[PDB]
């Protein structure tokens, strides 16, 4: 009752529409709020792309080193990584570390070319399990995030339930599963999202999302010290199409959950 007031009372403050979904493997709990409503995932869907290239590559042993030419007609809005490699290749691994840690978002792209395309990457989230996920679209018009437009969303529900799967679950054989951990302990851009909510020691792997409506969003798997882990989703969008960010809520959110 008190965590839901104060959600809610988060939620007012912010001005905009916060979606939190919370799995507590100690005791099979969830804490919820918003969580069957839908949400524009932006960068988040990366980490499905990711894990729809890890499950290829448990049939096709070469399949993450398998090299991709990056060229300048490939450049999108936000290269960080890919930038650095035009006309030459990176490895579908580089490119799912780079997707993962950076946000890059040809290496989205790549990734979800090398499946088939969004519809190939929405089937793999079916064929999971997860029948919520709809990914339409590539980068970067996937991050336009209009309110009430149900392409490129999920809900909270969902994402945390599914990234439980990929994560501490068993959609991923061991090898690929380590490995998308790994990626995901090694990510650089959710330092002020759920991590700054969170105490310093606590292990987190966690992928963002920005994008238009000042949607700002982070999904992670969490060790706090010497307890099971969490799954947390925190999803937020705001009423303005030029709002800007609001990593600061996401924070807040995860305290109020995990206190
Ligand atoms: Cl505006």
């Amino acid at each position: 009752a008190d965590v839901q007031q104060k959600l809610a009372e988060l939620e007012r403050q912010s001005g905009g529409r916060l979606g939190v979904a919370l799995i507590n493997t100690a005791d099979n709990s969830q804490i919820l709020y918003r969580a069957d409503e839908r949400f524009a995932m932006c960068x988040t869907s990366k980490v499905m792309a990711a894990a729809a290239v890890l499950k290829k590559s448990e049939s096709e042993p070469n399949l993450l080193n398998q090299r991709v030419e990056i060229k300048k007609s490939d450049l999108v809005n936000y290269n960080p990584i890919a930038e650095k490699h035009v006309n030459g290749t990176m490895s579908l691994a580089e490119l799912s570390a780079a997707a993962l840690q950076y946000s890059d978002n040809v290496a989205m792209n790549k990734l979800i070319a090398h499946v088939g395309g969004p519809a190939s990457v929405t089937a793999f989230a079916r064929q999971l399990g997860d029948e919520t996920f709809r990914l339409d679209r590539t980068e970067p018009t996937l991050n336009t995030a209009i309110p009430g437009d149900p392409r490129d969303t999920t809900s909270p529900r969902a994402m945390a339930q599914t990234l439980r799967n990929l994560t501490l679950g068993k959609a991923l054989g061991d090898s690929q599963r380590a490995q998308l951990v790994t990626w995901m302990k090694g990510n650089t851009t959710g330092a002020a999202s759920i991590q700054a909510g969170l105490p310093a020691s606590w292990v987190v792997g966690d992928k963002t999302g920005s994008g238009g409506y000042g949607t700002t969003n982070d999904i992670a798997v969490i060790w706090p010290k010497d307890r099971a882990p969490l799954i947390l989703v925190t999803y937020f969008t705001q009423p303005q199409p030029k709002a800007e960010s609001r990593r600061d809520v996401l924070a807040s959110a995860a305290k109020i959950v995990t206190d």
